[PDB]
C-alpha cells in the first residue's frame, strides 16, 4: 500500500505581515512505526512533528485531500511554543488554498510566544501529491 521512504518538500508560512513567505525545506520521512517530518531553512535542522502508525492513512488522506491526522509529537518552528519541549498528540487539520491559481494544502501550527497568534503553513499540493501517492 505505502510506496515511499523519504521525500523532501519546500513549505512555505504566513510571515508576521501575514503573507506565505517560502521558509525551508520538509523532509518526510516513513519508519517502522508511523512517519518523521523534519524541517531544514538555510541554518535549522529538527524534527518537525512526528506521527504513529495508525495515524498513516489518515495523514496520507490529509496531506493530499484535507482531512485530519494526529501526530505523536509536534515540535514546529522556532516562533512556535511547542518549539521549547514540543507537544504530544497534537490533531493537524488541512484543507486546500490557491496561491496563484495553483493549490496548496494549508494547515495550522501552535500559539506563538501572542495569544492566537497561530501560525500556518502550506506546501505545494501536487508535491505532496506525487510523493504520498
Amino acid at each position: 500500500k505505502i510506496e515511499f521512504s523519504e521525500f523532501t518538500v519546500k513549505i512555505k508560512n504566513k510571515n508576521n505581515s501575514n503573507n506565505w513567505a517560502d521558509l525551508g525545506d520538509l523532509v518526510v520521512r516513513k519508519e517502522e512505526d508511523g512517519i518523521e517530518t523534519g524541517l531544514n531553512v538555510g541554518g535549522y535542522t529538527a524534527t518537525f512533528f512526528s506521527l504513529e502508525e495508525s495515524e498513516v492513512n489518515n495523514f496520507i488522506k490529509a496531506m493530499t485531500e484535507g482531512g485530519s491526522f494526529k501526530t505523536s509529537l509536534y515540535y514546529g518552528y522556532k516562533d512556535e511554543q511547542s518549539n521549547a519541549n514540543g507537544i504530544q498528540n497534537k490533531e493537524i487539520i488541512t484543507k486546500i488554498e490557491k496561491i496563484d491559481d495553483f493549490e496548496y494544502i494549508t494547515f495550522l501550527g501552535d500559539k506563538i510566544k501572542s495569544g492566537d497568534k497561530v501560525v500556518e503553513y502550506a506546501i505545494l499540493l501536487e508535491d505532496l501529491k506525487k510523493n504520498l501517492k
